[PDB]
């Protein structure tokens, strides 16, 4: 399968700072089987030129070590009228010190829509959390990752 | 332990129609191993009155299966700077027709908070969606559990 056209759209790009962005819900479960998340943005999700996969670079802790054990994840996307809910199979991955670069395979993707208009998580990106997310190793780690996917 | 104050805070309380709300994401695992996501809200969240505990009623499918398989969930939910993450055990359920009534210990809490002022999910609330939710059943069953936990 691949990465659906419109959340290929939502997570494209790398924003600059001060800017109002969708905070991303990344799903994992943990060692007792609970669902576990955490909070990514366009800087720490890309998707392949091809949009056959889903890059990903994950800094907290609990998130990596869930996918080195399950190498299951997930995805809520907000984007108009429509919450979209996806389900990841890490594929590959790399690691740079605490980051984890990740391949996900799309394996399951829900357009999950009520008529009804949504507003997406948000948040204003900063120059602090460019340092607390290390955006130039992140940044980094994607461009290796095209580079060896392609 | 208990339902975080916080949280508690949140979710207490029932919206009438055409209200802006947050949606939580509640997240369970489904069967192989992927998290899980649907989107509720204050009308189907409520703590206990001694908030020791968090009622759900789960109109979802596969979200109510995940649930009678492996009794785990969680939940996401926004407030000022603070991104609230929870896990959840079932404890008990009540089903009524197309809807699962829940009862649930929180196993975990964490306040993910960088100091970033956060928007939640958000949505309003219609006589439509009161419908597609079947609001009437749900209160019913909310006063089932509150009857019964007591
Ligand atoms: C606005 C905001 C942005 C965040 N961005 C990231 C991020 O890009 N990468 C990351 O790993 N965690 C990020 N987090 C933190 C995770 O949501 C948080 O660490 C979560 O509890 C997951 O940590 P754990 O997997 O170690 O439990 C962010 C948090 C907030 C509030
Ligand atoms: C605005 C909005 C409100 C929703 N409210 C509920 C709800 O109260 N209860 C529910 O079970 N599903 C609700 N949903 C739908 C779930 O998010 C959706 O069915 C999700 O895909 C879970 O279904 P599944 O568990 O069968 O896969 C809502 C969806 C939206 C867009
Ligand atoms: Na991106
Ligand atoms: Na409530």
């Amino acid at each position: 399968s691949k990465v659906p056209g419109e959340i290929a759209e939502l997570l494209r790009g790398f924003p600059d700072v001060d800017v109002q962005e969708q905070a991303f819900a990344f799903l994992t479960v943990d060692t007792g089987g609970y669902p576990h998340s955490a909070l990514l943005s366009r800087t720490e999700l890309e998707p392949s030129t091809d949009e056959a996969v889903l890059f990903a670079v994950v800094a907290s802790p609990r998130t990596r070590a869930n996918l080195r054990r399950t190498g299951t994840a997930g995805l809520i996307a907000i984007d108009g009228t429509t919450c979209h809910h996806l389900k990841l199979r890490m594929t590959g991955s790399l690691a740079d010190r605490g980051l984890l670069a990740c391949i996900f395979s799309v394996v399951d993707h829900k357009r999950d829509d009520l008529g009804i208009p949504l507003q997406p998580m948000l948040f204003r990106t900063s120059a602090d959390l460019a340092e607390q997310e290390d955006w130039p190793r992140t940044r980094d780690l994607f461009e290796r990752l095209r580079a060896g996917y392609e």
